[PDB]
RNA sequence: UUAAGUGAAUAAGGGCGCACGGUGGAUGCCUUGGCACUAGGAGCCGAUGAAGGACGGGACUAACACCGAUAUGCUUUGGGG
């Protein structure tokens, strides 16, 4: 899903990465104590801050 | 009845033949891996950090294969359904 996030600017693209973090570590707490029905959204969460990075090398050359 | 004479059968265990089992992995058939070559490509990598490794990345992950904090994967151009 990258025809998005080449619909925004490089700071809100530095933003969407710090929610993403953030929710990377919330997930990472849920999963430890006993919660967290619907697991396959780690791999998301990782793999939509891979596309924020590859974006932002691609058009700062 | 008494004398003189002749005397089989009976296996604690063993042998030979036969019948059925157990152990053990020979023989037959088979290939997932090898061996000797032919024709074609290619004949170097490295301070822009190599060859080879250590440690990590999975919802559960001891091991092997893959990958490197963008970690069981990211973008782009083509093929395929």
């Amino acid at each position: 899903k990258v025809k998005e996030i080449r619909e925004l600017t490089t700071a809100e693209m530095l933003d969407k990465e710090k929610q993403l973090k953030e929710e990377l570590f919330n997930l990472r707490f849920q999963l430890a104590t006993g919660q967290l029905e619907n697991t396959a959204r780690i791999k998301e969460v990782r793999q939509s801050i891979a596309r924020i990075k590859t974006v932002l090398r691609e058009q700062a050359n």
